[PDB]
């Protein structure tokens, strides 16, 4: 079997990426209603120096937006900031807009995205949201806009946007509200991220995968109370367990205790000493306990 | 950057998604024009014994289906084997049918998996033909007739529908006309897997693609001839490289010649030293070299 990194299926989202042109700005927006959203940058006069974002709004010609997707085009009414985000009214409603909400993810959960290029959707992937609000994508020039979003119980929730790379490589965006993950700014600059804290109830998922797909050396009858495990992770930026509530019925199939899996945890923290866990040298921490479940027995 | 293993959107499959029942099976079918495909298994009537298909077919009665999208009941006009798959006419066409062609795929070529669960689409997520005509798939109970698809040179090309796991874990299933990929039988017994070759172009791709991201701990300046490469390859399980032109615009952007990624190759399959590329603990085949162009530079 192995883990892998799935999405859940993009069709309801699909029809809601349009291009966004501006001047030389090329991105994708989210069309529902009768708006657009999508990043501000697209107006920036100059990507590559600072953006003053009051003269940029006040100097915006909205009709010198190209928005369009397929056999429609669409006319901008009106413009104003929301965040790090343009919401757009535009003369046309969407007749494909899908019931959705707006919600935002915190460090250590996973959602997918719908990567788009110049208004086309491309691809779709799964992510998780890291502590210090980044995830790893895979983020090129013309992407920005790709949206984020998770089902649950039914339910469309919208979630991210995407708006650019770090100097190290990870990949920053806002939530729909225009409230940009981690706190950075929507400026070429160039920011630092610093240091990521794994998720240990991710950590734990993993393991429990590894055991369902055979592998056993990593483990022992040796445990480690959460309460102490807790006090380890604390100064070793690995978050804390609350509960092993999520695990009851992992631990049930497997026959292992999530103490035993902290030990684990603080064992390997450093490296498998040339060892693996489901192909991976390090410990992973962007599956979480719901995601593992769902891809072992399909609940 | 980086490298993520992404699907292409699912939206045009999932309205061709249904669900097939009968007796004591349920599965997955594809649903176009007044079509309905899927594993001929569904008949049987064990599934854990092994199967007389002529027997099951001759027992057939058409009112014991139960063919279901959303609201829609999708009666059964007649039924008949197209290879390891049931041909079922319905009494209703598809009218979300995409424009759509059948291909085969073959090893080393990627393409995307849309697991879906009683009719219901779950997952997409990318894979990659193994030598021995299987997939590393994460398919479980529930999900035979599970579609594989690919857009390809403007068109929807329909690859793969799930039928079986083997001993190993392996993953099998067969083209849309019904021939199963790697030769295998549809039925409970036991198959066997031979040796696992991989794809030597999807490696110098994988490769590139790390030089790409910055990753360069494992390069050197030594190179090693096609020749000498592909000498080695037929004893090591690793397929044989033709020639070097599809990687031409990979060399160029990074300065490295196939050749020094051959002597690279022959280096790491006898282990890592502990190390990771691109995450990984060995050699991943997954990625085709267009595959991997695309994804770091788009168009
Ligand atoms: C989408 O407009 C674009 C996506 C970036 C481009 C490369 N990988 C991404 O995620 N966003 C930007 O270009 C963004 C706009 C600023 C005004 C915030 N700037 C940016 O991301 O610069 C960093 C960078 C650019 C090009 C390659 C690598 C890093
Ligand atoms: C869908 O009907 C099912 C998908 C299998 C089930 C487990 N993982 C998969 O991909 N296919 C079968 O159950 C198939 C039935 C025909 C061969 C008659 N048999 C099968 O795959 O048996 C091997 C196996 C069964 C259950 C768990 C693990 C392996």
């Amino acid at each position: 079997s192995g883990l892998r990194k799935m999405a859940q299926p993009s069709g309801v989202v699909e029809p809601c990426i349009v291009r966004v042109a501006y001047g030389n700005n090329v991105l994708n927006g989210l069309w529902l209603g009768d708006e657009v959203i999508c990043p501000r940058h697209v107006i920036a006069s100059d990507t590559s120096r600072v953006i003053n974002y009051e003269n940029e709004l006040s100097s915006v010609r909205l009709h010198n937006f190209s928005i369009a997707k397929n056999n429609v085009f669409l006319g901008v009414v009106s413009a104003k900031y929301k965040g790090v985000n343009l919401v757009l009214k535009v003369n046309q409603v969407n007749p494909n807009t899908p019931e959705h909400k707006f919600k935002s993810v915190r460090p250590g959960e996973s959602f997918n995205i719908l990567a788009c290029y110049e208004g086309c959707p491309g691809s779709v992937y799964g992510v998780n949201m890291r502590s210090q609000g980044t995830i790893k994508g895979s983020f090129i020039a013309g992407t920005c806009g790709s949206v984020g979003y998770v089902l649950e119980n039914g339910t469309l929730y919208f979630v991210y946007m995407h708006h650019l790379e770090l100097g190290n490589g990870s990949h920053v965006g806002s939530n729909l509200e225009g409230e940009m993950y981690g706190g950075y700014e929507d400026q070429p600059s160039m920011q630092l991220e610093g240091t990521n804290v794994m998720s240990s109830d991710n950590v734990v998922a993993f393991l429990y995968a590894a055991l369902i797909n055979g592998e056993r050396w990593f483990v022992t009858n040796t445990s480690m109370t959460l309460e102490s495990y807790n006090s380890w992770a604390k100064t070793n930026s690995f978050t804390e367990i609350v509960s092993t509530d999520a695990f009851n019925m992992l631990a049930a199939k497997t026959g292992y205790s999530v103490e035993k899996l902290l030990e684990c945890i603080v064992r390997l923290n450093k490296g498998f000493g040339g060892r693996t866990i489901l192909s991976y040298g390090s410990l992973c921490d962007e599956f979480t306990p719901i995601e593992v479940i769902r891809q072992m027995y399909g609940v």
